[PDB]
């Protein structure tokens, strides 16, 4: 008797995601339950694979009680006495429920509804992709020419043969002696790092300690790629006694400085930035650390050995403290050159390249959208007999779903 | 007595040279010394070179002759030698060599169709995307973005696949593909769009299927002079007198064939008294969840280089950085941009090369018969007595 509907996406022209894929519908509409589609040419799932899975295709949503998006509309399309749910007072105003989808969390406080390695897996082919013509720019065609962005491949499967296409080049010796051994440095825990690293694993890879970078990155063999993984006990020491504690480390953050700047940094070609930084922490990279990292015929050397850095979490402005300014799908890339200026959609010149886009997810957009509908799926029931004429305090809510709510009932 | 292949200097996009390893293993089985001056630059690696019997050197003092793709700067010409590039020191131009017809001899062959047809498809992609059409057209990158044209082939095949399982959007319509031009420019563009579901039509049925066309298919049609091409006086075309007095006619292209048309793959050779394709007015005439386009032309693909002044508003090249432009309803030109109103626009100069080994093998299979005349040419000697053919003889500047 309640009705779901899934909202066409008005945001920007590059959101092809949503909120759930077919299977889903197929999962819902086995439960008894009606599932409006609104139509739609922008999705990367085409409507007659949501009406195959027992969805109805119409225009018209009025009947619907919970409307599922992945954006929030500008507030004028905002239907009254109904529950909206997003990727995120005035609309308070009226008897309208608000949820959003970064705000649900399981006891411990971690986010139980996202995008998972996806992120990592789009970044990773972006990166490759920069620094091909980064390494134009400077008078070198690779391999990597032939790497392009994420969204120009129908999935990761296709990607990833492009991915394994380059690596077999590189593996065959086409790789310019002169510019030497390559490497990439992963951080952070999560499953966006693992997306990243699953990339990588394509290509002729070999994974290092931490300590050992300082040898390969000038006598490694040139038909390979190096990788190492970076943990908080290989570069936090306390501003005392150079020691690692986990547990103060998790209380106390402010006791400590990060060695990377000195210890891994000048050994690394591309950074892979996965680290979600917080108020108290150490920098990786500050402002005077990159004025020393830059101040270093048909066959050069590098100007200096770090060519990019690409941030694959929200955290854009912090764990690279020059890092300030967000790229995005179109204008993937910025430099910041030898005088502290970031020049905009650029790989020219001097400097590092530098990658931070908000919405990595969407280059990848049926992979992303079935990897969400599977996080939301076990608490859509809750939603779709959510009342929005009622309080918040009858509403049959798990923790979950009801610390989500943003407005005061 | 000695040959050099000069590194490329002029720009970062190339990655081509005049002659591929199999050249250099004729050459060297003449009995000729071949040194080629090393390049992290050329899209075919050094020992490749090397394995085909050149040796590798920066010092290319002892050549006699000097080949490179594009004219060094002046201050980097020594003296008493002979050059060759695309424009008491002699210089030739690959250009001015053309046989006892005045027909071009050194050239990239279809190469720039090739590539020029994969670049306007990913642009169709992202136009496409910005009006609100998610297409598998988004799923072919720039032609830059492949290893060779096998690997782009794969990519418009997987494409094609998408199309041909029913995942266009409806409210788009079919999608018409208008080929100009006899070149082999042009034959290489109909190659790439080959590998799509394609159906080639008459001129005259494309007003019918830019209406009923199965949305399954992709469209084609190549357009031939005698197709659009009248008299003033009385309709009707000559191709004896077309040739002659251009003068005399018209085209018939704006009312019978561009309002039917989604995408001009153009490759005219304008002269200064020919017809246009298209005018100014002709534009302003054609802009006037599941939206229908704004208008049937979606897109015009130069693949000549901006030699068919045949579209009068495509003032502007755009570069292989920056590919597209759009005209838009105020007859306005937007640099580095598929969004907004109006018609996208490609004019690449250097379409071959976005793909270097190929255009390589292509134009050194071109050159390789004429090599061993420009080996043997002395520039401290009189033109005259040079033992030239024709074809070289005519190309000196």
């Amino acid at each position: 008797k309640a009705v779901l509907a899934v909202r066409r996406e008005d945001v920007n022209a590059w959101e092809r995601r949503a909120p759930l894929a077919p299977k889903h519908i197929k999962g819902i509409t086995n439960l008894g339950y009606k599932v409006l589609i609104q139509p739609s040419n922008r999705r990367a799932i085409h409507d007659k694979d949501y009406v195959k899975a027992g969805g109805i295709l119409q225009e018209d949503i009025s009947e619907a009680c919970l409307i599922l998006g992945v954006k929030r509309p500008p507030e004028e399309k905002l239907m009254s006495r109904k529950t909206y749910a997003f990727f995120s007072d005035e609309i308070l105003k009226q008897e309208i429920r608000l949820i959003d989808y970064e705000k649900m969390v399981d006891h411990r406080g971690v986010r139980v509804v996202a995008f998972g390695q996806w992120a990592g897996v789009a970044g990773m082919i972006n990166i490759l992709h920069g620094m091909g013509l980064r390494l134009l720019a400077l008078g070198h065609h690779t391999p990597f020419m032939h790497i392009g962005m994420a969204h120009n491949y129908r999935n990761s499967s296709q990607a990833v043969q492009a991915v394994r296409d380059a690596g077999y080049e590189i593996s065959l010796g086409l790789m310019p002696k002169s510019i030497g051994p390559l490497t990439f440095v992963f951080t952070g825990t999560g499953n966006v790092s693992k997306g990243a690293q699953a990339i990588f694993n394509e290509l002729p890879c070999e994974y290092v300690e931490p300590h050992e970078l300082k040898e390969v990155s000038q006598t490694g063999d040139l038909r390979k790629v190096y990788g190492t993984v970076l943990s908080r006990h290989h570069h936090l020491v306390r501003k005392t006694d150079a020691v690692y504690d986990p547990a103060e480390y998790d209380k106390h953050p402010e006791r400590y400085i990060s060695r990377f700047n000195t210890d891994i940094a000048p050994y690394t070609t591309c950074l892979i930035n996965g680290i979600y930084w917080e108020q108290n922490t150490p920098r990786l990279l500050t402002r005077q650390d990159a004025q020393s990292l830059l101040a270093p015929e048909g066959c050069p050397a590098l100007p200096h050995k770090l060519v990019a850095i690409c941030d694959i979490s929200a955290d854009t402005g912090g764990s690279i403290e020059f890092m300030t300014e967000c790229t995005t799908i179109e204008h993937p890339f910025c430099m910041y050159d030898a005088d502290q200026h970031i020049i905009h959609d650029s790989v020219e010149g001097s400097g590092i390249l530098m990658c931070s886009i908000d919405n990595l997810p969407a280059q990848l957009p049926i992979e992303a959208t079935e990897c969400f509908g599977d996080m939301l799926y076990p608490y859509v029931e809750e939603m779709i007999l959510s009342d929005a004429t009622q309080p918040l305090e009858s509403q049959n809510f798990s923790p979950v779903v009801r610390d989500a709510v943003i407005t005061s009932n």
